[PDB]
């Protein structure tokens, strides 16, 4: 589970550089 | 495990949306 919950972390941030 | 995650990013995409 602590995998693909910092895979999901991970790829939270995209959007937030996808947002700038 | 992969629906409910997958009902997460649906949400989280949510969020970007309505900050614009």
């Amino acid at each position: 589970l602590q995998l693909e919950l910092d895979s999901f972390k991970e790829e939270l941030d995209k959007y937030f550089k996808n947002h700038t």
